């Protein structure tokens, strides 16, 4: 059965642990680990092996990002910081996959929330200039949760027919 190892990073607090365990048990929650999931995607089955990681020793940090397939880069729509930090875990992601093309989706998260610092505009662009899909999610109301891994096992798909 095809695998695909996901890895859902950025900064703390942004919803990594939150939309994690939105997808694997349909709950929002109120230790960093991996969670499995079996899950058709375009009529063809697949086991997910997903790491939840912290916003770590360097040297494990890289190992995931070497195992890593598939990443998802997330920043907190009320979070002007968190954003500007997914120039931060992309370059770490292509210098340990030593490729400037890597499976990636920029994830917005807490898009529920009425306090937007960040612009759909601003994330649709920079997500246009790393040639890589954008969806804002909210891991409480579950909008666009699944649609963002399923998102990213689809771009591991276009990656491996290259
Ligand atoms: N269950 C205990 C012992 C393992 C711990 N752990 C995290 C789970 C490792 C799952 C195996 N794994 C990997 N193993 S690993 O590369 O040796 C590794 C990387 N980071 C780990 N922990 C860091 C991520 C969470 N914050 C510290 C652990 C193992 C690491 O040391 S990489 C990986 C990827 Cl890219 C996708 C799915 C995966 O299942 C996966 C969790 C607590
Ligand atoms: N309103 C709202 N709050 C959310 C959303 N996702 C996460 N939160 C809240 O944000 C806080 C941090 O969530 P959590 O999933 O721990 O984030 P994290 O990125 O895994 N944290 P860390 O890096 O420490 O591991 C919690 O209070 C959580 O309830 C969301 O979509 N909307
Ligand atoms: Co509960
Ligand atoms: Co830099
Ligand atoms: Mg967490």
């Amino acid at each position: 059965m095809t695998e695909y190892k996901l890895v859902v990073v950025g900064a703390g607090g942004v919803g990594k642990s939150a939309l994690t365990i939105q997808l694997i048990q349909n709950h929002f929650v109120d230790i960093e680990d991996s969670y499995r999931k079996q899950v058709v995607i375009d009529g063809e089955t697949c086991l997910l092996d997903i790491l939840d990681t912290a916003g770590e020793y360097s040297a494990m940090r890289d190992q995931y990002m070497r195992t890593g397939e598939g990443f998802l880069c997330v920043f907190a729509i009320n979070n002007t910081k968190s954003f500007e930090d997914i120039h931060h875990y992309r370059e770490q992601i292509k210098r340990v996959k030593d490729s400037e093309d890597v499976p990636m989706v920029l994830v917005g998260n807490k898009s529920d929330l009425p306090s937007r610092t960040v612009d759909t505009k601003q994330a649709q662009d920079l997500a246009r200039s790393y040639g890589i899909p954008f969806i804002e999610t909210s891991a409480k109301t579950r909008q666009r949760v699944e649609d963002a891994f399923y998102t990213l096992v689809r771009e591991i798909r276009q990656y491996r027919l290259k």
